[PDB]
């Protein structure tokens, strides 16, 4: 994708194919995702429907159709303070500890001979974390995997159906029956104005949406510092914070979001019609050479390292600082374990607008 980003962004920073347009250039991208009053979230209907929402006229819908991911302000601002808080750093710094046992634990379960760290350390670690924090089991770790499959949350453009399954129902099923000794995050929400549908997709938000993503980077991070081996370096220099963030910049966990113009806009030469769509290349703009000087390089060092990778504006991710704080444990306890790491096999997600690992088995030696 890279050589091809390189040339759409000397080239065409802005291009449009038949269907939908895509930006590629740092700028732009942006513009784009800061602009929400031109570049709407509104994607799945969460506006032109609030209303029968609240007043309770829509129960046979899909949950997740209707989370702050998917709106505008003022429904966005109203739908974010219930939760802002809670995640922030500092407040999110009272689970260090636990995160950090936790971590411990599941490298114990490493056989130094030869094992899969997706299975056994990037996926555990994500799941075990966000269920602590709102205080719902996780009895299925199988059959709650299977969930997180089926909710996605991969930020493309929307799922056009919306129907029902009997997998989904499952799913609203567990979390009502555990939606009560939920944490204050939980309650919070269970006790707002917002229609009991509205709820659901925002508890299924937090409990899912950062899974997959947060196990890519864990991933990423390891494939990465190996590819180019900067274990000694980053082990002794301590600079793990900034590699976090050349991992999170280099290969990107979500390479796009996309947008919909909800006015005829100019943008910076192009001029893009009300109603059309914006695919926003975040992994392009990040390697975007008037920005990144050696873009194509890793520099752990890299210090004022302004990626797009968490987003940008109003929607900034919400779980960045747990994202951030669970790689970064992840892997100091890793590399403070094994000061030597071998790969014997990957195999990397199959969608291409994900950098991810099915599985990733290493030689670990004590
Ligand atoms: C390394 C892992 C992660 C990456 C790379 C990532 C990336 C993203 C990106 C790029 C967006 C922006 C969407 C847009 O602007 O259109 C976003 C939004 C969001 N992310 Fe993440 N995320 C990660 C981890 C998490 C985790 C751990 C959670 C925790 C619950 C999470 C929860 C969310 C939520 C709720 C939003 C909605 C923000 C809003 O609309 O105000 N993310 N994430």
């Amino acid at each position: 994708m890279y050589d091809w980003f390189s040339e759409m962004r000397k080239k065409d920073p802005v291009y449009y194919d038949g269907n939908i347009w895509q930006v590629f250039s740092y700028r732009y991208t942006k513009e784009v995702l800061n602009n929400f009053s031109k570049f709407s979230s509104d994607l799945t209907g969460y506006h032109e429907r609030l209303e029968d929402l609240r007043n309770g006229k829509i129960r046979f819908d899909i949950p997740t159709r209707y989370t702050m991911l998917t709106s505008d302000p003022p429904l966005h601002d109203e739908l974010r303070s219930m939760s802002a808080d809670i995640f922030s750093p500092q407040k999110l710094q009272t689970l260090e500890t636990f995160i950090r046992e936790t971590t411990r634990s599941l490298l114990d379960s490493i056989d130094p001979r030869e094992d899969d760290i997706v299975k056994k350390l990037a996926v555990p670690l994500p799941i075990i974390v966000i269920s602590k924090i709102l205080g719902l089991p996780i009895e299925d770790k199988e059959k709650f995997k299977e969930w997180s499959d089926l909710v996605a949350f991969r930020l493309g453009k929307p799922g056009e159906i919306f129907e029902l399954g009997k997998k989904y129902l499952e799913l609203i099923g567990y979390v009502k029956d555990h939606l009560n000794s939920g944490t204050e995050v939980v309650s919070r929400v269970v006790n707002s104005n917002l229609s009991d549908i509205e709820k659901l997709g925002y508890i299924i938000l937090l409990l899912i949406a950062g899974n997959e993503t947060t196990t890519n980077l864990i991933s990423n991070s390891v494939i990465d510092f190996t590819r180019f081996n900067l274990w000694q370096r980053i082990r002794e220099e301590n600079l793990y914070l900034k590699a976090i963030e050349e991992a999170l910049r280099y290969s990107p966990p979500v390479m796009r979001t996309v947008r919909k113009t909800k006015e005829r806009v100019k943008l910076g030469d192009q001029t893009i019609e009300e109603g059309e769509y914006v695919r926003v290349w975040i992994a392009s703009a990040n390697r975007d050479e008037e920005v990144f000087h050696d873009g194509e390089k890793f520099i752990p060092d890299r210090n004022p390292n302004p990626h797009l990778s968490f987003g940008s504006g109003i929607h900034l991710c919400l779980g960045a600082p747990l994202a951030r704080l669970e790689a970064r444990i992840a892997i100091e306890e890793f590399s403070k374990r094994f000061r030597h790491i071998e790969i014997l096999d990957t195999e990397k997600v199959p969608n291409e607008v994900l950098n991810g690992y099915k599985r990733l088995v290493v030689r670990l030696k004590s």
